[PDB]
């Protein structure tokens, strides 16, 4: 019942592999729907062609800024920002999807994929999905990051959509 979405990742335009996510629509339906719709592009905008602008090995991959490509942009399907829906789910380990934000109730389109347990984010960032297939591809992406987050190659979402 929970939706599955996929990202096809490229590295300087060269295919790397696919990552699929389960979105926890049962518990955070508003947050899950935003990511789902941005992945299909069905509202006329979304993640296809956008880059991961910040990757910190041993911490997370960050993406979703499809308007400014650097962490200063993005928007949700509900407007420029929407509310923290709940904090039911926790940052338990690698492979968690969690919203990036700039304070309370400032969710847009940016997100983190964790590559470590990040428990200090509990109750501040809204967890809304997990990596289902392709965690090995997230691990491969992580190798193009650096301590300050700058990527050594351009990591893009070459295609994305819904699998079920």
């Amino acid at each position: 019942v929970n939706p599955t979405v996929f990202f096809d990742i490229a590295v300087d335009g060269e295919p790397l592999g696919r990552v699929s996510f389960e979105l926890f629509a049962d518990k955070v339906p508003k947050t899950a729907e935003n990511f789902r719709a941005l992945s299909t592009g069905e509202k006329g905008f979304g993640y296809k062609g956008s880059c991961f602008h910040r990757i910190i090995p041993g911490f997370m991959c960050q993406g979703g800024d499809f308007t400014r490509h650097n962490g200063t942009g993005g928007k949700s399907i509900y407007g420029e920002k929407f509310e923290d829906e709940n904090f039911i789910l926790k940052h338990t380990g690698p492979g968690i999807l969690t919203m990036a934000n700039a304070g309370p109730n400032t969710n847009g389109s940016q997100f983190f994929i964790s590559t470590a347990k990040t428990e200090w984010l509990d109750g501040k960032h809204v967890v809304f999905g997990k990596v289902k297939e392709g965690m090995n591809i997230v691990e491969a992406m992580e190798r193009f990051g650096s301590r300050n987050g700058k990527t050594s190659k351009k990591i893009t979402i070459a295609d994305c959509g819904q699998l079920e």
